[PDB]
């Protein structure tokens, strides 16, 4: 069979077509094990096994076929390309190939590609001479990401919050700021749910750092799109590699003119994560950071960019404050302005249950004239001005109020104005 | 005889057994050591001898069956089991096997394991089939474990106001931060007793580490369940073995469709340990802390979860703050957003003697919609609307007040709905 279903299915059928199959014993060891176990017994056999993955490139030379279910985990199913392969056809890290795996042989663990079929969607003929991400010339963001469902519900009303506070275009460098507890993790989800509505067309990657295994299954569950996590119990070279998995398969992905969101967890843990994993420098900043630490971190939040040629890369990342750790707050401080846009959650505001705790004044884009039209951000300058002489939390409060009672964002607009 | 119930006798009752048997020289030596005398004699006398413990893999292939009167500390009443049980069985280290034993022979100084006939309290046979523990997918929690015991007890009290501070599910991440003198220890005490008293299926172990005798004395006298402990006056590794054994103890029963609870004495302790066992990897942190070193209790922390196919693991763990050491400070910063519930003891409210000194502000658990009902929710809710201006010893000295002219939080709670 294929790699992918086979590896899609759950532990217990696995389990059963493994009995089933010729194996004796699968019950007792890791998903990975099974998999690996039911592949050679397949393989011995001498049908044609296929299967696909990202590729991950060693220090070495030779590389690796992740796959996006074990969350881009090293383990004993991962496909074996040689350096051979790589020379053949232009392949660098991040690249999505697909073809036909062969057994692995006496002195090798892993499986190897027998022949690609696949590359990043197209022929490799066609897809090795494209032109590279760096070389694509940025510009600003013109195209608006509507996050307005029409539905009417709640989830609706806080996604048209979203939109009023600061519209959303493709290629941004979002970034939102919130404490604990302050529903950030809600706010991502609405938003995720959004953007795979309201726009089909655009590949949603979800990323999350040190976050724990029930919101990675939930997150997982709930929306429709690629799921990428890694748990706080795993070492911090872990959520690094995952990072850089995820930001390379994003550039290759937009390469092909493709659009490309990623919904980053938590910059300041990926930041910890690189502070962590980065050798000292013999600079310790406040906090115990160094600025090299933070250039990877840095560079990986700057590659959200509008493509001039087609496709772009919207990274929304969220960062933490006031939890206590003075690395947050450094962190926070070396990421303020990096980003063309913000939008704060209050902490009083969640506290008072009115939700979202999205603070009206202090969050806003810029540069928002490219994104919507003239006389709907003519409303939302008038709006600006009504909420900006009164209290955050009463403004929070006016806004659920003026639009619970309206259905979508212009009859709000309209039943203002007059 | 069996010896399970030979290691549960007071030391003066072995000593006259086996004086009576024909040995001498019997007081003064340990326990272990009178065991395995009696146990060595009662063999050569001809019967048989069943023996049980938890299945400890060493490097080399073997295992031991430690048991847990002596908290899994390696002695020579241990019973040794042979590479090819283990292959016969898959087996596991924290398996639980009974069955016959077999007295040693020239050249071994261990007893050995004759004929297993009980895996995990199961059959051998079906212990096989079960699928492992890391397979399993978590979930929220969502099955609320009650605190409060409804007898109208002042020691209830603390339970009562748990169930209005933080209620705890099965599957819960809790963590309890406190000072020193705080009361951590009476809280954990007061959750046992609720455990055993309104859940007896579910399966309660206490695990103590760095801990002083006396307190495990007490603990073993208190707790209805298993208890397992390794004082200060024990090297490090003890605390590492003695957390892996009983982590691995609670992942076996729960694959078998178990409940079980934990309550960690100290994370702080474990991960203390565990920076001590572990070798540097050329970075230090603040302190002095490895991030190598704090993995593995967050991978202990992080076990806890709720499963979907069947079957809870909860873990309650005390951490500790305001201690005068920074290797604390910086471990639980580290163990900030782990857990899913917290509770917090302020030391204000423990100088002016007013007990239980809960921080109430502070504390809550996530997701709680799930744990309770949706008027108790709301109540919840009116409460800590009520509480939220005031100052945390004048909120706990309020709650308190109200809640000893009651018998249950439902009279409470219509009392405070006036
Ligand atoms: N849009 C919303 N509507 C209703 N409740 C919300 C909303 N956003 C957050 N919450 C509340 O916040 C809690 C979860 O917060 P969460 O999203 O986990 O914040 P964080 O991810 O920052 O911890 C839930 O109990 C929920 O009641
Ligand atoms: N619920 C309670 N009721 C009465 N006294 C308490 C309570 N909890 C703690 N105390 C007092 O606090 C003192 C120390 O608490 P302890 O159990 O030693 O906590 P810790 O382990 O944090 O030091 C005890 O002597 C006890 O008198
Ligand atoms: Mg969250
Ligand atoms: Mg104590």
């Amino acid at each position: 069979m294929n790699l992918t279903e086979l590896k899609n299915t759950p532990v217990s059928e696995l389990i059963t077509l493994g009995e089933n199959m010729g194996l004796e014993n699968l019950a007792r060891m890791r998903k990975q094990d099974i998999i690996f176990a039911i592949l050679k017994q397949h393989a011995k056999s001498g049908e044609d096994i296929f299967g696909d993955g990202v590729l991950e490139i060693l220090q070495d030379g030779f590389g690796f076929l992740r796959s996006a279910d074990s969350s881009y985990l090293a383990g004993p199913d991962d496909i074996y390309v040689s350096p051979s392969q790589i020379r053949r056809f232009n392949l660098r890290t991040g690249d999505t190939i697909s073809g036909k795996i062969r057994p692995p042989k006496e002195g090798e663990r892993y499986f190897a590609l027998l022949k690609v079929n696949e590359v990043n969607f197209d022929k490799p003929e066609n897809a090795r001479n494209k032109i590279l991400f760096e070389n694509l010339t940025p510009l600003h963001a013109n195209s608006r990401l509507r996050m307005e469902r029409g539905n009417g519900s709640t989830e609706d009303l806080t996604a048209r919050v979203l939109d009023l506070a600061s519209p959303i275009g493709r290629g941004q460098r979002g970034l939102i700021v919130a404490p604990p507890k302050a529903g950030k993790t809600m706010l991502l989800q609405n938003i995720a749910q959004s953007i795979a509505y309201n726009h089909p067309d655009c590949v949603l990657m979800v990323l999350l750092i040190d976050e724990r295994p029930e919101e990675v299954t939930e997150m997982q569950r709930l929306v429709k799109g690629e799921v990428v996590a890694s748990t706080f119990d795993e070492p911090a070279s872990r959520h690094v590699q995952v990072a850089e998995m995820v930001i390379e398969k994003a550039k290759r992905l937009v390469e092909h003119k493709k659009d490309v969101i990623i919904l980053l967890d938590s910059i300041t843990r990926l930041a910890r994560a690189y502070n962590t994993v980065v050798p000292a420098s013999g600079k310790v900043l406040t906090g115990g950071v160094d600025a090299n630490a933070l250039h990877r971190p840095k560079r990986f939040f700057g590659a959200a960019r509008n493509v001039e040629e087609g496709g772009s890369l919207t990274i929304i990342a969220t960062a933490l404050i006031d939890t206590g750790s003075k690395m947050d707050e450094v962190i926070y401080e070396e990421f303020k302005g990096t980003g063309n846009m913000e939008l704060h959650l209050s902490r009083k505001i969640a506290e008072k249950r009115v939700f979202p705790a999205i603070d009206y004044n202090r969050s806003g884009t810029r540069k928002e004239e490219l994104l919507t039209t003239q006389e709907e951000l003519q409303k939302m300058w008038i709006l600006r001005k009504i909420i900006h002489p009164m209290g955050e939390i009463d403004a929070m409060e006016f806004l659920i109020n003026k639009l619970a009672m309206t259905k979508t964002n212009d009859d709000f607009f309209e039943m203002m104005k007059r």
